[PDB]
């Protein structure tokens, strides 16, 4: 495909202006494209271009593009692979300020993400960066961001409990209606609220587990 | 009101004997008073008296009074505001031994508190003290108390699980009764136990989340 | 009994060859024995023999035997007491390499154990060893194993959530069957799945709590 040929042109890497032209329309092709498999191949190729080559302006522009794809995307599987791409670029970086900018980008991605499971995966990639990072001050900056991500999952767990106590209260009031009249219609109504309580409880335990994972990564 | 006029007399702070007379009947007015809003204004005013002025005997007596109000109180919202008052007095303290006594008081408040959510809020105020405390040995004493509070929430989470497994067993035995006879009365009985299981599960997840918060504060 | 007389022969401890003969058939008596109370007395006596006496070959053989009993045993209460026996031998050890071998054995016991609650108890005994161990490098090895045990409970919590989301989906599809026909038979079928969802939720909260305990032990 044209995307496959455009990836072959990036292998040459003759000039920075050439690469900038490629990564431009590679981002435009990734935008407004439904196939996530295609976007994932574009994401891995763009990350390889940023991992290789030189110039921070090229790497920053690739990082900005990858972040933009994650902001627009509603697929957590694609945003995760983008986060993994940003983590791999930071691991193979010779400038502390470059990884500082990438980590702060991943921090902003987690603030926007509604899924607490995604904040846990961002915290895992940030923990993997810190393991191989060496050099303190940089690692201490990672731990500061990791503690910010744990604060995100904590607030998300608080909202999930409040939603769980509210549905629980509706369940106690719907059970209050059942005591007065033991009709069939009141039973299936309590059954619906019980299912809604189970679903809200499962969601709360998923966000609870994502918080515990972020705690272990610290 | 007389409480408002008594707070104005404390603004003068001419003599320690004057202040002791004020904080005495301010504590007596707070005791046997139903309005928590009034007690909260008394608590904030007493904390401002302890934050200002001098002499540890005055501050210790104010701390003892605030602790006594929290022991008697059954309102977690009021006990929390009292804990926040004890934390603010400790943050603006020039004697390490004074904050050591205040922290050990907050530790004793958490041991008495039945609510694991309150132990988490006490751990948050203790964590806020340690952040601005500086000077090691003091911070290491805070972390020792913080680990004691985590042990409190762990034991509370164990009791909640045992209560959850017991209700679960009643649910499995009540479901065992339903298989024999699928009557209406046996259905609404299982429905009652399911609601009791949901309620016990929600309580267990609240105490679980309070434990995770105490873990993050460490 | 012969086991009680064999324990009396170990009190003498005249020769290493004598003790090796005793601990041999003490292990053979413990194997293929249904009474756990008897095995527990054999386990405590063998641990006292390893805690006392000398020679690592004797202690290693006793440790191997205790580990073998835990691998075969399906009783978590017995495996726990065996883990406590391995922890007590390591606490009263004058060779760092001996406790390193015992800790790595306890690590292998936790990998085999299906119960996440048992991995939490192994982590508690490993935490107790580190508290009294002194000498860094050894403690850092304990923390590395403790972080491995937390990874075990995390993966166990992930499997429990996936099992919980699957049963939840069956619950949502069984509730989908109830909307079409509000028969009695479809109600008791949803009631069965609700009970299975409650049971799976309780199991997930037990493994969740075991993970939080391992986090606090770190």
């Amino acid at each position: 495909e044209r995307v496959a040929e455009l990836a072959a042109e990036a292998v040459r890497a003759t000039d920075k202006e050439e690469v900038i032209e490629i990564v431009k329309e590679l981002a435009e092709l990734a935008k407004q494209s439904t196939d996530s498999e295609l976007v994932n191949f574009i994401v891995r190729a763009l990350a390889a271009v940023a991992i290789a080559a030189q110039d921070k302006e090229l790497v920053i522009y690739i990082v900005k593009i990858l972040a933009e794809l994650a902001k627009q995307s509603t697929d957590s599987e694609l945003v995760n692979e983008i986060v993994k791409a940003l983590a791999e670029v930071a691991k193979a970086a010779t400038d502390k300020e470059l990884v500082k900018y990438i980590v702060d980008i991943l921090l902003e991605l987690a603030k926007q993400a509604d899924d607490a499971t995604l904040v846990a995966k961002i915290a895992e990639q940030l923990a993997e960066v810190r393991e191989e990072a060496k050099d303190k001050e940089l690692q201490e900056r990672i731990d500061r961001v990791l503690k910010k991500l744990i604060e995100i999952t904590l607030r998300a767990l608080e909202e999930s409990l409040r939603e769980l106590r509210r549905i629980l209260e509706e369940l106690k009031e719907m059970l209050e209606r059942l005591e007065k009249n033991p009709d069939k219609d009141v039973i299936v109504k309590v059954l619906k609220v019980i299912v809604k309580a189970i679903e809200a409880s499962v969601r709360n335990q998923q966000i609870s587990a994502a918080n515990q994972k972020a705690l272990a990564l610290l």
